[PDB]
């Protein structure tokens, strides 16, 4: 995230954390994480890829989580070179 002024974050949902939700691949007011280790405890929040928001990210040992397209549209809008 040092490639902008600030780092990004996305909600993490609460059914999910707590036990197991199907929704956040479309229809969650929140995003799902397949890496739990990506969740910070202090503020259940994610950090997101940089990369996948403005151009490509794929790799399966990535440092940051990649949104699904409901998500992934409030932090497209929420990048440096938009917001
Ligand atoms: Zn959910
Ligand atoms: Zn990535």
């Amino acid at each position: 995230a040092q490639k902008l002024m600030r780092t990004d974050r996305l909600e993490v949902c609460r059914e999910y954390q707590r036990g197991n939700c199907n929704r956040g691949e479309n229809d969650c007011r929140f995003a799902h994480p397949a890496d739990s280790t990506m969740i910070d405890t202090n503020d259940n929040t994610v950090t997101v890829c940089m990369d996948y928001i403005k151009g490509r990210c794929s790799r399966e040992k990535c440092k940051y989580f990649h949104p699904p397209a409901h998500l992934q549209a409030k932090i497209k809008a929420a990048q440096y070179q938009v917001n």
